[PDB]
């Protein structure tokens, strides 16, 4: 419906509040592979007042271990939407997720 539900839900993730090498790691991929999930993660973050330099040391941690490539996919979603982005000089990479199967 046009209705909007409204919650509190802080036992989802908050990695500002979760510390650990494996327990983020697990946290984080379910982060990156579920979309559905991770649209309303990288949304939750951002709503107190999350800082990059957290939510990258929890994602890449989760990632390889480069500058966690596909942390700042997933994560665009934010950096792009605040318009903040400006943090590494150049990445390349392959765009073959973004196309389709079919």
């Amino acid at each position: 419906p046009n209705f909007n539900l409204a919650s509190l839900n802080e036992e989802m993730f908050n990695v500002a509040a979760l510390t650990k090498r494996a327990d983020a790691k697990k946290l984080a991929k379910q982060l990156m592979g579920n979309d559905k999930l991770a649209d309303a993660a990288y949304i939750w973050w951002q709503h107190n007042r999350v800082t990059l330099d957290q939510i990258d040391t929890f994602l890449k941690l989760a990632s390889r271990k480069t500058q966690g490539a596909k942390y700042n996919q997933i994560y665009n979603s934010y950096m792009m939407h605040l318009g903040l982005t400006g943090y590494e000089p150049n990445s390349s990479s392959v765009d073959k997720l973004a196309a389709a199967l079919e």
